């Protein structure tokens, strides 16, 4: 029931709030311990030319991989011009005010569009125990992970559709 209510202490993020990059890749643009209200804006472009709209999925954790991470939900923006990758600048925006509610707008710079979803810390996302997981493991494997994100470099991107696909077969590494 946290909309105009209270947990104990929302005043920073408790893990890092991003999105999926293809690949798996992690992008945080709200980091944890830091204060909100806090409006992060940046443009992504989207790995995909000739494509029909963006979906933005958001992650919530601090893995460079974001099947350790916190699906928060996800919003497709669809009915952007089919162009190639970068032709459309969509600036994702994480919008977490003081309650700790993280809005999520998409406005494509090209034709216009604007699309938000309305993500409300409310619901057992994480349990007390998950945030100290992804807080731990990403502390625990300190260099794999960060090293993960340097070596895959793909980041910041955008999806046109969902690729659900990893085919982990040796995993990765």
């Amino acid at each position: 029931s946290s909309k105009t209510q209270d947990l104990l202490l929302l005043d920073v993020a408790p893990l890092s709030l991003g999105i999926e990059t293809a690949g798996g890749v992690m992008t945080k643009l709200i980091p944890r311990n830091s204060t909100i209200p806090t409006k992060k804006s940046e443009i992504f472009s989207t790995y995909a030319d000739n494509q029909p709209g963006v979906l933005i999925q958001v992650f919530e954790g601090e893995r460079a991989k974001t099947k350790d991470n916190n699906l928060l939900g996800k919003f497709e923006l669809s009915g952007i011009p089919p162009a190639p990758r970068g032709v459309p600048q969509i600036e994702v925006t994480f919008d977490v005010d003081s309650n700790g509610i993280l809005n999520v707008s998409a406005v494509e710079k090209g034709t216009g569009k604007s699309n938000k979803i309305t993500i409300t810390n409310d619901k057992g996302r994480l349990s007390k125990e998950d945030i100290e997981k992804m807080v731990a493991e990403a502390e625990k494997f300190k260099e794999e992970d960060e090293k993960e994100s340097q070596r895959i470099a793909s980041k910041n991107q955008l999806e046109s559709i969902a690729y659900s696909l990893k085919n982990t077969i040796s995993e990765a590494g």
